């Protein structure tokens, strides 16, 4: 149980162990007291088609700012959170040894993300597997047309759950309940996800 608290998963850019990073950039700054990401990672992850995975958000024309801020935020959580131990699973992949499964995302964060992305476009309902990477950057593969976000993600759950192969599930608990993981939080009273990781480590046991 306690073994699941305050760890970093074994993945491409993660630090070995959580620790302070006073210089976390922009949207990742709320993790600055305790983070699995380096300052340099936090900086690079804000960029379009960044060097972290050469991943292009603007694969079906430009993704709108109100939408892209959520993908940036989600990447801060993925690369920086020391509070997702309870959901870590082993995986066979060339670029990471572990990933997350069924992280209980607060329903409002999923809802807000889905809504803010309605005016954006994509060509796939799962962005973890199946891209054409032959150019060095992800491109829509054979059979995959550009459509409205809603076409590929007809509900908030389809976005948050389908996007990274069920790395999230949409919790029925709300932001602030201490019973779901917040993607978006300010740090004034601490990182609220610590208490959540603590609760589920024991509750899932
Ligand atoms: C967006 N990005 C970084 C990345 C990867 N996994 C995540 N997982 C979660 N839960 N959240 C993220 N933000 C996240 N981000 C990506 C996306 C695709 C590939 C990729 O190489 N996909 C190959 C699959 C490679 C493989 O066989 O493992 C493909 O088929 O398209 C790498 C990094
Ligand atoms: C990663 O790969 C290994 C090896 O293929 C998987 O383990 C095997 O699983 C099968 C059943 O699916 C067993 O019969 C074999 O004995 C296992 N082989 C070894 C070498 O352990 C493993 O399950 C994979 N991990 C995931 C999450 O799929
Ligand atoms: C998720 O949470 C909502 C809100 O807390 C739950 O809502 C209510 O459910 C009961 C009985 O099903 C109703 O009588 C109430 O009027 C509902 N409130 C609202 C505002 O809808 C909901 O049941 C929960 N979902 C699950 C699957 O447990
Ligand atoms: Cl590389
Ligand atoms: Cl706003
Ligand atoms: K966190």
């Amino acid at each position: 149980r306690t073994d699941l608290l305050n760890v970093c998963m074994d993945a491409k850019h993660h630090k070995t162990k959580p620790g302070p990073e006073d210089k976390l950039h922009d949207q990742c700054s709320p993790w600055k007291k305790n983070a699995c990401c380096t300052a340099s990672t936090s900086q690079e992850l804000h960029k379009d088609t960044s060097r972290l995975y050469n991943f292009n958000w603007d694969h079906c024309g430009k993704m709108e700012p109100a939408c892209k801020r959520h993908f940036i935020q989600d990447t801060c959580l993925y690369e920086c959170s020391p509070n997702l131990g309870p959901w870590i699973q082993q995986v066979n992949q060339s670029w990471r040894k572990e990933r997350f499964l069924d992280v209980p995302l607060c329903k409002e964060d999923c809802q807000r993300w889905w809504e803010d992305c309605h005016t954006s476009h994509t060509c796939k309902s799962n962005w973890h597997r199946g891209w054409d990477w032959t150019s060095g950057v992800n491109k829509c593969p054979a059979g995959a047309l550009c459509r409205t976000f809603e076409s590929y993600f007809p509900t908030p759950a389809a976005l948050c759950e389908g996007l990274w192969s069920h790395s999230y599930k949409v919790s029925n608990y709300s932001r602030g309940s201490g019973r779901c993981i917040q993607m978006w939080f300010d740090s004034a009273q601490g990182n609220p996800n610590e208490e959540v990781a603590r609760f589920y480590a024991a509750a899932m046991h």
